[PDB]
């Protein structure tokens, strides 16, 4: 990455890198994603390809395709692992709500905490050292709000309070709008570097067609592959992720 | 009630380690000796050492610890994060018997294309009045250390939260010889009783002194998103390698 | 005795994430009206921009300005981001017509040359704590004009700027960027639009500045800069004096140095 | 136009870490005699602490004290911990006598009441570090110019890591009733420093600092020299913001001296 796309992403908590893969590149992977199964995440409209590198070569070995690799090691700059790799597919009338944030909180029972140390960032002489990022790789363009644009909180990687506790507002803001709440639009084969530090997501879909992408999660070598955790087990041998507030938790 | 006081959280987060004494009594204190004494060993690498690998799978009773509120309470106010047990040994030492230095919030490692300063296993921080560290050790002592001699638990003042990388440097320059050994302006000795707890935020840079007259068991917890410790030599070509790949250390030099 | 919190939880949440805060009608019709015609009876100074005129120390030439420096519609939103006793550092006035600019200056990392290079300021280095922004220097824009498209010549940013840990503007230069990003653009360069008698609460660590200004009509805004009671008062500074009593503020890398 | 660095690169590893670096010998034997001279021909305030008496401008009181703060024995390694354009913000002299004490000050973390609110930070010693530099606002340099090398001889003292606390020390303290000092008391992490007459103490005012009782006879001898970044006023007590915005100066957060 150059200094420029570093300052970008290190200010704006992403980067979008233009014609990653070709139209040849996408075309093969749209292919694949057509010849796999999906299930349903519980969200409507919505099919998910559950774990890609263990359904596909093609997407086992994009996982670890070099145009990926590279910028990732750039904002880890970790020993790297593959925490995880999953596709999505959207119709019409979906959304994905906000989740991410520097500052969401959680309650633990007996206390409540502010800072999730799996998506910790920080920066040390002349480098970011982000734990958890994801290399998104849109196979659709995206080129309006109503194609359910991605869209984020202006600055929220490295927000000192939080925000959506006090909301709960059973609106999400990716309908209402925030004053910070801006949208991204890509082309097909673009692919979107971000720390999962960002209060994230995507406006609701209006559009008719499908909407595809492909998510690959990258983190030091002692990060667990991904797992969600409703919380710590009796035994402390459970592993996974145990996300603070988002707006799944009151939509 | 909280488990750390305010003087303790401020001792902890000031020093990067908090001893406290007298958590486990005397026939605890024999029962694990007991234990031990029962389980194997493998050579760990350093003379007159014997590792115990994973106390709380062979043993029931250090299954037990590992999980004992005495532990898991202090962790938790230093940790603050759903919390998983990532390891826990036993090491028994003799005579001329040393750990050198290792840890430390700001030491080198080389990656294949870069030189990283920072280590975030043990990268830690503080937020609306609490700590939050990633890799935490409860070392619980099953003999008494009184003075230098004994091989007390030793530490750089201050080394958890350093900006600048010791080790490198004095390894350049050829300084073949351990700061245990040599001494150095800023490192100090601590001494503790059988049956204390040592709580110990691993970003310090820590070792032991040389013990010329030795049994604590050490339980390691995390965050539920880190793995198991484990030694991992560098990333693998798969990506799927798990593991802790550890900055500079002094037996890297010593 | 009745205090209120001056910003509410969103409004910290808004300015600690972006650098800055626009707050709404904070001044009616006739307080706008009225620091107008005070603004019409003072005498400026050429600043050395085209296009603008200064009125260099409001507080020091009027009653009226030196009542607003003080008034608690500002105070009381700027003890919320600074959050130290508090200490008036500046307060100015300027006009713009057609044809003016300001460059993009501020940045938590650009760069200084002293036998070193430094790429922190420490007037404007910022900090949280125990639920409290401590921002030593921030600005209470008063806006005295509607500027409500880029061609009002808009406040623009870089966006996270403030929070910044690598520098833009000397590799720019390096590269022989010699055009302002005001100018030219930049992919997260964004403008703000305000009515008159809008405050714009500002943390000086964002880098930022303003679109030049095409249509006609004043640009009129009045600018207070407060921070702790131990910084001085604001003077520009070439560099730290041979007797080390020089006083003042010595900037880091802003597009002036080179556009 | 031949620089070798001012600080080696241990010396800002200890600095960094626990907030000073005692530079052993940076006077000779004759300056020191010198500078002992001139201060015998100064005169002196009483600064309200028992058995001490403070000279409270040398620069302005006299050439040789002028020419000392300028020194760059102590301006190159103060460069190298400020790293900002440089002003010299204060130059004092202290003189005590034994049954004299310095109470607990400075700490990162220590509290301040304005009122409405209470705070936890004091910029004027909120310090940082960036791309290979230290970022500290307040440093003093303390030139030692007599020999103290017991804690009778009244030995500076500090809280180990102070300088990078996030909690307070003091407030609790007071309100569990605890009005003994804690270079009185101890405490298990207050650290004694010995020196020698010409070593200067290079010192991050952040770092919660004093020093123990003196009880030996000869006087106990040193001056100060305080810096910090152009846009830092020089040093002034000030006890709270004034009516007008317009009073400058330094109000300190929880020190000692309040409680004990
Ligand atoms: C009832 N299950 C929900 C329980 C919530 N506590 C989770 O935070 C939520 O999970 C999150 O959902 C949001 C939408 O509301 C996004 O889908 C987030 O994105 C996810 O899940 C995230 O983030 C994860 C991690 N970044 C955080 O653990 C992984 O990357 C996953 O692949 C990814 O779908 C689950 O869906
Ligand atoms: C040849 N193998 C060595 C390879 C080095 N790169 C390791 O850093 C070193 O490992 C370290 O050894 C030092 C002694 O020189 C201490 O023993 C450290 O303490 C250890 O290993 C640490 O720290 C680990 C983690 N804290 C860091 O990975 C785990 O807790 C281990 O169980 C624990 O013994 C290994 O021995
Ligand atoms: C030769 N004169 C220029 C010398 C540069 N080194 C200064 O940075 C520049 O000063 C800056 O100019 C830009 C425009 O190019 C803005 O005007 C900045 O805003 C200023 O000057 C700032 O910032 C100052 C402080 N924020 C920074 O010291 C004060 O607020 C001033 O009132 C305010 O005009 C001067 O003009
Ligand atoms: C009733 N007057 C006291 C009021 C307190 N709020 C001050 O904190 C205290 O001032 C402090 O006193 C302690 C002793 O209790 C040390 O002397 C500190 O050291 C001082 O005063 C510091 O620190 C100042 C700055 N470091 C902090 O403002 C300057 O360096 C001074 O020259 C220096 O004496 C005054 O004495
Ligand atoms: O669909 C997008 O553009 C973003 C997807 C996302 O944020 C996620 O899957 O976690
Ligand atoms: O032996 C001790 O006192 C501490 C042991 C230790 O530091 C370790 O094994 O990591
Ligand atoms: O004119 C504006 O909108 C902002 C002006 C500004 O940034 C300044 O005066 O420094
Ligand atoms: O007397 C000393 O040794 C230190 C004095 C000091 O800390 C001060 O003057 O603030
Ligand atoms: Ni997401
Ligand atoms: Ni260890
Ligand atoms: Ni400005
Ligand atoms: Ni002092």
């Amino acid at each position: 990455l150059t200094r420029e796309q570093l300052y970008i992403f290190d200010t704006t908590g992403f980067l979008v890198i233009p014609g990653v893969f070709g139209s040849g590149e996408v075309e093969s992977f749209r292919s694949e994603l057509e010849r796999l199964d999906t299930v349903d995440p519980g969200f409507p409209r919505t099919r998910r390809y559950p774990d890609l590198p263990a359904a596909s070569p093609v997407f086992a070995r994009l996982a670890l395709d070099d145009r990926l690799l590279a910028p990732v090691r750039d904002v880890v700059n970790q020993p790297l692992r593959l925490l995880e790799g999953y596709g999505l597919r959207r119709t019409k009338d979906s959304v994905l709500y906000l989740h991410g944030g520097n500052s969401e909180l959680l309650d633990l029972g007996d206390r409540q905490v502010g800072r999730d140390l799996s998506i910790t960032h920080t920066y040390h002489d002349g480098k970011l050292y982000c734990p958890y990022v994801k290399a998104l790789v849109y196979l659709s363009d995206i080129q309006s709000p109503e194609d359910g644009s991605f869209c984020y909180v202006q600055g929220s990687h490295k927000a000192n309070f939080p925000l959506l506790r006090e909301r709960a507002e059973n609106t999400s803001l990716v309908d209402s709008g925030f004053p910070t709440l801006s949208d991204v639009f890509v082309r097909s084969g673009d692919v979107l570097l971000l720390n999962e530090a960002l209060m994230h997501g995507t406006r609701r879909k209006l559009t008719e067609g499908d909407r595809l992408l492909t998510a690959f999660g990258y983190g030091p070598t002692f990060f667990t592959e991904w797992r969600e955790l409703d919380a710590e087990t009796a035994d402390l041998r459970g592993a996974g992720y145990v996300d603070h507030d988002v707006e799944e938790d009151f939509v």
